[PDB]
């Protein structure tokens, strides 16, 4: 429930819907909308925010949290970890990495993702 | 922190000096040792410790919790994270991985150990 939480969703859900309504923030972030209407206060003054709409500010963050997580899902489901499990796993650590450690592993992303024998080799590996 | 934070540096003390003082675990912690006696009658209920004696349970665990911090060091340090970013990458992240995750973990730390051209080709890469 911090504020990257929030301004995660609030992110996602302009991208999906067009907008981001109290109570779409709500159900994404499992909080009654009290919670949501006290953090975009927070939000606001902060100008991550002024529907709700975020300024360049917010915008900026809200990008890089939707990289931050889909790098580390696509970094889990490489490794082969079991998709059932990835979406849990990258909402515990996403918050708690450094920046040096996301662009580093973007870079073992990039890694694999640039010849497949790289791939076969590590999923040999797990067969031992 | 959390038990297992607890019980991690409640095995390293007993490694490292054949004890753990309630005024190490504070100082381990950076936490008020009022808050470690309380957590530790906790443990205790928890069945992982009986001075301060960890069972077979708690031994196990430890010994998982170290296996799993180091194992974790050792990745971020592979994929060329700044060594003095590491630490504070794997205590926030730790506890927060699946055994799916870790194990998976181990095996791309195999995959790079085993060849040490995959080293220098992923050095490459994030020179690009
Ligand atoms: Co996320
Ligand atoms: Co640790």
């Amino acid at each position: 429930p911090s504020m990257e939480d929030y301004i995660e969703q609030i992110y996602m859900l302009i991208e999906e819907k067009g907008y981001a309504r109290v109570s779409d923030i709500a159900e994404a972030l499992a909080v009654h909308p009290s919670s949501v209407t006290k953090m975009v206060q927070k939000l606001d003054k902060d100008e991550y925010l002024i529907g709700l709409v975020l300024t360049s500010k917010g915008k900026k963050i809200g990008k890089r949290l939707v990289y931050r997580h889909e790098l580390l899902e696509q970094f889990l489901r490489i490794i082969g970890v079991d998709e059932e499990k990835i979406y849990n796993d990258v909402e515990g650590i996403e918050h708690h990495l450094s920046w040096n450690s996301i662009d580093r592993i973007g870079d073992l992303v990039q890694y694999f993702e640039e010849d497949d024998a790289r791939k076969k080799d590590l999923k040999s590996i797990q067969k031992k």
